[PDB]
């Protein structure tokens, strides 16, 4: 596993094993690719990020991952694959977050995206990411480069 501090100084623990921190993660994060482009959403408060959010008690993690992609981007998924999991060791809370990879089939029109401004496509993520005020803090720690490295090694992209 990997351990590091995040953008807001919480400690994050990251693993590419199957649900090592929790069998019932309460959050999902979905790295999306549409053709040769990254598909992100623009969270209303946080800014650009891969879609994700909470796992409902009446949802399993995969169901929540598919719903967040659709709600935040209007995308239909061709394939959803579990990649890994991370634990965020916060000041007041500890959250366990599954990482999925979604290969996107298409983006359909949507009147609303919920807590976001909808889909954003990036041919490449910018190098200035960590100092880019337009990006979410969740994209500004080692979870993103380590996850992309593992994703590229997988053969899935």
């Amino acid at each position: 596993m990997y351990e590091f501090k995040d953008y807001y100084q919480n400690t994050v623990q990251l693993s590419f094993d199957d649900q090592p921190f929790s069998d019932s993660p309460k959050h999902v994060w979905v790295i999306c690719r549409f053709g040769g482009k990254w598909l992100l959403t623009e969270h209303e408060d946080r800014g650009y990020e891969f879609p994700g959010g909470k796992v409902e008690p009446m949802e399993c993690a995969e169901e929540a991952a598919l719903r967040e992609v659709k709600e935040e981007t209007g995308a239909r998924v061709k394939s959803l694959k579990y990649l890994g999991q991370y634990k965020v060791l916060g000041k007041e809370k500890v959250i366990v977050k599954n990482i999925y990879f979604a290969d996107i089939e298409k983006l359909e029109k949507q009147a609303d995206y919920f807590e976001t401004k909808g889909p954003v496509l990036f041919h490449e993520l910018p190098e200035n990411l960590s100092r880019n005020k337009k990006f979410s803090f969740i994209m500004k720690d080692s979870v993103l480069p380590i996850s992309l490295k593992k994703l590229k090694e997988s053969g899935w992209i």
